[PDB]
């Protein structure tokens, strides 16, 4: 009889909350959404993601009445073709934990609902300072840490979108060139649902931050030991993948041998990513609305929901 | 064209948001609710508090649909006589800023609405460890700081109430005896609205805290210089008030002269309360849903609302 803000589910119980929700995704489309190293299949989409999509849509509708109440108080006009306040979803997790895939799969699913919602996906890597500013601030070795992002611009972007602005722009990042793409821009136009995915997104602070504007948040979790192993493996697999293309900022890596690669990946992990995870990311897991616990084989078998 | 999560109002503009809301409080009743040193009159109740009560009730109704959505997702029965999820309001501010009064006035106003809501008020001083445990943990000089409260019990209490438990108990504190009253208990029974008032209430942490369960929060603000002066004045006025009664843990103070008192109050303030304000309380003001800015004369002339 010890009340809790959380409710924990094993996959076998969570799958039942799917109810009647239709599966509108083919094994073909899932393939194009799957990230390097991910093992998600159609069954996992069905037993884990479908009930997630249902939970979200139930909340989107209810969350709108809350903002409408504030609008009615201020006496601000609900004029023209009524445009809903965007619903903002934060997706966080460590590097290589698979949050990229999760965000993409969730977008596809959320968009294929009867009322055809406009669902955008924005990765926060577009707000990392360009390498120039990075090495000009002596932060090239802290890329991924909270200080490597233009927190002001990020906050300004999300505030703009949720305030109901007609359009807002976000910088575009290129993982290949390991840097910001000069002049490139992603345009977001009053979406019904905006999904923001990144390492930092749930970070709280002495000031109001982007996480305070989230209407729902998910954390992609795994044992730190397992994440390290996925990191190292994706690293090796990239030698014949991204590191292959000459433009790659890490071409010199595509040549490494299985032995050197492992030693190289583990250090980058030990000195840069692991510290960031432990110090900045893991501390936000307690506040996430929904935690997705992955197992050694990438499979999500456990979930923790905040009902309070 | 710089979007903001905040909206600032001068009293003259805020007063207009009262709309038709009836004033159901007499100057007589207001007298009994007013704390030592407070200057709140019926006009202030009308121009500042009435629109506040209206904002809250508009939100109470909308907030219920949100929890209902989660309930519908989990497939949990909306059985019997439908009992709403309690709406939790946090009221924070420094010592002597006047938050006690604000909380009491707000309770009275919220309760006198057409549907007769059950509105309870719980001060968190009932969760301060007894002086015994305090001096047993070497914290008697940090009374009021976050470490002086039983954060676990406080969180357990609020979680219990909002989870829908039939009843929950909170310890009772006695300002006179400067300590917890052994055996005394305040019983809270599934209220429609629960108001929690204290110094710590908005504190965030590495773990889920009481502030994460709040549905609305207000911060009672004033210039630190002015708060210091109110502290010192209330102190002097208490010599002939509370410090008079022999039981008072500070009887020896009722004898002090205007000169000594001032020097004594200022040090307690300088060494205990001011530090707590600067280090633990002020840092939470950015997250409060509504900030009430008091002026040197205790009058509230400015407000800052989070519409996002
Ligand atoms: C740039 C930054 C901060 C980006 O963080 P993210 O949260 O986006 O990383 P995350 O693991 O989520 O990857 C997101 C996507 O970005 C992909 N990606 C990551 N690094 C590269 C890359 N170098 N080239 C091409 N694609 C890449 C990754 O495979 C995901 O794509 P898929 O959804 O198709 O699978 C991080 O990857 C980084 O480089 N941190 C500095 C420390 C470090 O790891 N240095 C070694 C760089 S080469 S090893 C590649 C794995 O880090
Ligand atoms: C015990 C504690 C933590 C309580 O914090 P609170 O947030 O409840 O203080 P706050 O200023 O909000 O006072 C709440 C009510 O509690 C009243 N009060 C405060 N101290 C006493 C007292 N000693 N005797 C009787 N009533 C008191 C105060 O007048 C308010 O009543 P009203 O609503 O009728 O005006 C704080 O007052 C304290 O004693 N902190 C330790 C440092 C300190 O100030 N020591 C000097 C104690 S004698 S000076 C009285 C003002 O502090």
């Amino acid at each position: 009889s010890e009340p809790s803000p959380y409710v924990e589910f094993d996959r076998r119980q969570w799958r039942a909350l799917r109810m009647s929700t239709p599966l509108a995704l083919t094994e073909e489309e899932l393939v194009g959404l799957r990230g390097l190293g991910e093992q998600i299949d159609l069954l996992e989409v069905e037993e884990v993601y479908l009930p997630l999509a249902r939970l979200i849509h139930l909340q989107v509708a209810a969350r709108q009445r809350l903002f409408a109440a504030t609008a009615e108080f201020l006496g601000e006009p609900q004029q023209n073709p009524d445009r809903p306040v965007p619903f903002i979803i934060g997706v966080a997790g460590s590097v290589a934990v698979g949050k990229s895939t999760t965000a993409r799969v969730l977008q596809a699913l959320l968009a294929r609902w009867d009322h055809h919602p406009r669902v955008d996906l924005v990765t926060t890597d577009g707000f990392l300072y360009p390498n120039a500013e990075l090495q000009r601030r002596n932060l090239m070795h802290r890329k991924g840490f909270p200080e490597s992002y233009n927190r002001r611009a990020l906050m300004r972007f999300v505030t703009s979108v949720k305030s109901g602005s007609d359009y807002a722009c976000a910088p575009v990042y290129s993982h290949l060139h390991y840097d910001i793409i000069p002049g490139a821009e992603q345009v977001v136009r009053h979406p019904d649902i905006l999904i923001l995915e990144g390492l930092n997104v749930l970070q709280t602070g002495p000031t109001l931050m982007v996480s305070d504007l989230f209407d729902f948040s998910l954390y992609v979790d795994a044992r730190i030991e397992d994440i390290e192993q996925w990191y190292v493996s994706r690293f090796l697999a990239m030698r014949t993948t991204a590191f292959a293309d000459p433009e790659s900022h890490f071409h010199h890596y595509a040549a490494f041998s299985d032995s050197q690669a492992v030693v190289a990946a583990r250090e980058i992990w030990r000195t840069i990513n692991r510290p960031n995870l432990v110090e900045n990311i893991l501390p936000t897991r307690p506040r996430a609305t929904l935690v997705l616990r992955k197992d050694a084989d990438h499979s999500i078998n456990r979930l923790r929901l905040r009902k309070l």
